[PDB]
This record gives structure tokens, C-alpha cells and sequence, in this order.
């Protein structure tokens, strides 16, 4: 599950560790089979005696030791790649006492993918007039800036030799000010029921992102997360549909993905950002470009715009 690093090598910071007590659990963030999401307060977290809110992952009883391992593991990999601005944060963790609890910042508004659902009737591609900025319409500046946003996260993954392999709107959290964090909910989604994923062997897989590589071969690497962040691109411009609408996954669309049928722009997407989506889903990984040229291309486009 780890194309290049360690994780059972890798140490658990005891700076990280918190008290279980001090923690008080509210509403249920999200949930799958195993594992779930709660909105929580932390009682000692800041320095001056004031609660803040936190959001705490966890296990449910319906766990076995192989999720108990993940969780561990998930920990250890957040601890690794430390704070960074356009990845969730880690805040503490919870590991002996009881179950692993694995702490993060509290994001206000929620999962991508729900927020471009919820904002897409009211979308405006060109200026808001001056007076409806109280309304805080979807604009298309928003969506260059959450493609730069997270082609960075992105970047700083790859840096520490780390490969998301679920990289989707579904994936990406939302902050005020329109900061997104990538995140990965694994155990916290119900993907038995999540549509998204398609089952293929004995696992239920995010085909519709997924590159011809991970598909045929279960190979992840950089590039293969890029192929992925080209289909979040469409998702994005075309403010939350379901990527390749209309085709399920089956025999045609393995065939139709492995003889270079690819997707057409969405309809909000600008020529440049669709330049940018063919070339991550070119069928050899080599011609692909990695996500520092992505922030670059990206960052030119903010700029001329
Ligand atoms: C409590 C919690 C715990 C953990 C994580 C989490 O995302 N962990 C994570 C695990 C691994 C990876 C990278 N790996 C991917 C796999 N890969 C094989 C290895 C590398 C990353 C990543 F961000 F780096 F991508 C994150 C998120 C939350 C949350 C939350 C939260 C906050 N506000 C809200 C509002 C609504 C709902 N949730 N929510
Ligand atoms: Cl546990
Ligand atoms: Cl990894
Ligand atoms: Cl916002
Ligand atoms: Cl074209």
C-alpha cells in the first residue's frame, strides 16, 4: 500500500500524543464500515485554557486488526509529512488508553465535492457585481485557485515520496477564505455503497480517477496521482459531475480507456486548464507532467487572468 516509503519504520512523534479525556465528541462527520469522523472539542489543545474545535478519526467496533493497522499506519504517515498549508493538519492523536484517535483541524466547509454541488446553480464565470459579493457566488476564480491549491498539496506529497491514490474532489476539505486541504478519508467513507467505487478483484476501487497503470497493473506512483488530479480538473470545471457520465464501469470502458478514448472538456473549463487534463491523462506516465509544472503552468494562467 506504500509504493515508496516505510511506514513501519517510520517513528510516531510523542509530541503529537494527547489526552483522551480532553476530548468531547459531537457529531458524526462521516462514516464507513470500519471507521468514522467526529466533530469534537479539545479542552487543552491552545495554550491558554480555551477549548477549540477538532475533527477526530477513529475505529469502530465493526474494526479488525487489519483497520487497526491502517489507522496506525495513517498516523504515522501524517506525522512523517508534518504541517503543510494546503494539507489537512494534523493536531494530536490519542495512542495508548485506548483506541487510535487521530486529530485534525476542524474544516468549516466541509468536502469539495458537496461544496461545488451546493454552489453550482448560482455559478459566475466572470466578475461579481460589486454588490453581490455578500452572496459569495462560485466563481472562476475560485476554481483556478483551487486547481493551484491543490496541484501544490500535490507537489509537496510528491516531495516526500508519498502517493495519495485516491486523489478526488471527494478527497479535498474546504476552509474559509476558499483554502482547500487535501485529506483522504479511507476508512471514514462508505465506499460498499459509494457509487464512485467500482468493484474489481476482491477490492472496491476508484476506477473512474484511476490511471491504466494502477488498473491493469497496480502500479502507484507520481504520475499515476497526476493522471488522478487531471480527472479531479474535470470534476472541478464541470462543478461536480460524475467524471465519464453515462458510462458504467465494465468490459467497454477498460477497452474504450485502454485505446485512448478520453473525455471531452467540461463546460466551464478554460482551453488551458483542458490542456492540462490531456496531458495528465496521457497513456505513458514519462509524457505526463509532474505537479511542480502543473503549480507553474497553473500560476501563470492566475496571473494573465
Ligand atoms: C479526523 C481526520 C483524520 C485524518 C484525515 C486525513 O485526511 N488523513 C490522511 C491520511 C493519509 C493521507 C495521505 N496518504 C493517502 C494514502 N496513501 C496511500 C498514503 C498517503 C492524507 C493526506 F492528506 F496527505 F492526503 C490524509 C482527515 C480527518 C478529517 C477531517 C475533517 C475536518 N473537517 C471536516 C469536515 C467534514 C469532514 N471531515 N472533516
Ligand atoms: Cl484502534
Ligand atoms: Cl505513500
Ligand atoms: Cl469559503
Ligand atoms: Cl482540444
Amino acid at each position: 500500500n506504500y509504493s515508496y516509503i516505510d511506514p513501519t519504520q517510520l517513528p510516531y512523534d510523542h509530541k503529537w500524543e494527547f489526552p483522551r479525556n480532553r476530548l468531547s465528541f459531537g457529531k458524526t462527520l462521516g462514516a464507513g464500515a470500519f471507521g468514522k469522523v467526529v466533530e469534537a472539542t479539545a479542552q487543552g489543545l491552545i495554550k491558554s485554557d480555551a477549548a477549540m474545535t477538532v475533527a477526530v478519526k477513529m475505529l469502530k467496533p465493526s474494526a479488525h486488526s487489519t483497520e487497526r493497522e491502517a489507522l496506525m499506519s495513517e498516523l504515522k504517515v501524517l506525522s512523517y509529512l508534518g504541517n503543510h498549508e494546503n494539507i489537512v493538519n494534523l493536531l494530536g492523536a490519542c495512542t495508548h488508553g485506548g483506541p487510535t484517535l487521530v486529530i485534525t483541524e476542524y474544516c468549516c466547509y466541509g468536502d469539495l465535492l458537496n461544496f461545488l454541488r451546493r454552489k453550482r446553480d448560482e455559478f459566475v464565470p466572470y466578475k461579481v457585481a460589486p454588490e453581490d459579493l455578500y452572496k459569495d457566488f462560485l466563481t472562476l476564480e475560485h476554481l483556478l485557485s483551487f486547481s493551484y491549491q491543490v496541484a501544490k498539496g500535490m507537489a509537496f506529497l510528491a516531495s516526500k515520496n508519498c502517493i495519495h491514490r485516491d486523489l478526488a474532489a471527494r478527497n479535498i476539505l474546504l476552509t474559509h477564505g476558499n483554502i482547500t486541504k487535501i485529506c483522504d478519508f479511507g476508512l471514514a467513507r462508505d465506499i460498499k455503497n459509494d457509487s464512485n467505487y467500482v468493484d474489481k478483484g476482491n477490492a472496491r476501487l476508484p476506477v473512474k480517477w484511476m490511471a491504466p497503470e494502477s488498473i491493469f497493473n497496480s502500479v502507484y506512483t507520481f504520475e499515476s496521482d497526476v493522471w488522478s488530479y487531471g480527472i479531479f480538473l474535470w470534476e472541478l470545471f464541470s462543478l461536480g459531475s460524475s467524471p465519464y457520465p453515462g458510462m458504467p464501469v465494465d468490459s467497454k470502458f477498460y477497452k474504450m480507456i485502454k485505446e485512448g478514448f478520453r473525455m471531452s472538456s467540461p463546460e466551464y473549463a478554460p482551453a488551458e486548464m483542458y490542456d492540462i487534463m490531456k496531458t495528465c491523462w496521457d497513456a505513458d506516465p514519462d509524457k505526463r507532467p509532474t505537479f511542480k509544472q502543473i503549480v507553474q503552468d497553473i500560476e501563470k494562467q492566475i496571473s494573465e487572468s
